[PDB]
């Protein structure tokens, strides 16, 4: 009864929407510049569903049957969005070519119709300028693997209409992910500036030798990072101490004088990258079938916390 939701690039994050989104009862279009790769992304989603259904993963209280016939292949873009209510735009990190497609959308499009980038680091200023329904426009930024880790970022361009902000934030949630709102578009969003003022320390700390990159992972993965799979890091302030006021009384002194002590912006060179590679290979060897099968052991655990999660 409402418009359908159009996938436009039927990639990695292209296929994750696409299941999201046949779960929260929805018909999904899924295009591509190559039809192959919606025929693949046909094959690929039904095969993942039975193996999330055998996992017990799969979501919502529609069967793999049901939510599979939700999910369509469209090879043409003016088909595919006549009538559309949200289009997730999941091609490839590249401005020129986003800007490009979302031109073509731009000149063909209703008024009512989302237009919506998965983009991880594009600014909305960049990738909706100039364009004619600029209203209808945000960045939802999803984070991999988007079928187990539910954040999502909403970013809007300046002239994005609030109804667009909430129209998207209510869709988000019907899917089951958890929305957020990044009031002004800043660089790296939020995610990836917390992700990187803690790599940042990280690969100091490393290349210092303060310790092996192997302790300074399980710091986190025995410390620091099982407190953030539940609270975040000004919760944590909050409730360290006798409330946040009493938090900052007792450390902020700490803070700034610990702050004062960190090394410059990394250079992130080639010789400091391969020297810290050399050390992760020991755990994990940068071959395919090694990472490919560290990744897989990675989702299985994100999949059972997120369960977890959902109990709690
Ligand atoms: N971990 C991730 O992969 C991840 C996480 C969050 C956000 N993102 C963002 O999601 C977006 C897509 O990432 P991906 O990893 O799924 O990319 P991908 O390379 O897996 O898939 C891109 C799809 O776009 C198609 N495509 C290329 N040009 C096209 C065009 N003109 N029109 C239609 N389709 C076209 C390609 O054929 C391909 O199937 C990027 O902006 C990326 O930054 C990716
Ligand atoms: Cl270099």
């Amino acid at each position: 009864m409402a418009g359908c939701v159009v996938i436009v690039g039927s990639g990695v994050i292209g296929r994750s929407w696409a299941m999201l989104f046949a779960s929260g009862g929805f018909q999904v279009k899924l295009y591509d510049i190559e039809q192959q790769q919606i025929r693949n992304a046909l094959e690929n989603i039904r095969k993942e569903m039975k193996l999330l259904e055998q996992a017990g993963s799969l979501k919502g209280s529609l069967s793999v049957e049901e939510q599979l016939s939700l999910i369509s292949g469209c090879p043409n873009i003016q088909e595919a969005v006549e009538g559309a209510m949200h289009i997730q735009e999941c091609v490839p990190e590249d401005l020129e070519l986003k800007k490009k497609i979302f031109a073509q959308l731009d000149s063909i499009i209703d008024d009512r119709v989302i237009l919506s980038s998965s983009t991880s680091c594009l600014m909305p200023s960049k990738l909706f300028a100039g364009l004619v329904h600029v209203k209808q426009c945000i960045v939802a930024h999803p984070v991999n693997p988007p079928y187990y880790i539910p954040l999502v970022e909403l970013v809007p361009h300046p002239e994005t209409a609030p109804t667009t902000v909430d129209r998207t934030h209510a869709l988000m949630k019907k899917i089951g992910q958890c929305p957020m709102r990044v009031q002004k578009e800043v660089a790296g969003f939020v995610l990836n500036r917390l992700q990187y003022a803690i790599i940042s320390e990280a690969w100091r700390l490393v290349e210092e030798g303060i310790v092996s990159p192997s302790d300074l992972d399980l710091v986190m993965s025995e410390g620091l990072g099982m407190r953030y799979a539940f609270i975040g890091p000004l919760e944590t302030m909050h409730l360290n101490a006798e409330g946040m006021l009493s938090y900052c009384d007792r450390y902020s002194e700490g803070i700034k004088h610990v702050l004062q002590t960190f090394g410059p912006i990394p250079e992130f060179s080639r010789a400091t990258a391969e020297k810290v590679n050399q050390d992760m290979c020991m755990k994990v060897p940068d071959d395919p079938e090694h990472l490919a099968a560290r990744r897989q052991w990675r989702d299985e655990c994100l999949m059972r916390l997120a369960k977890l999660k959902s109990q709690v």
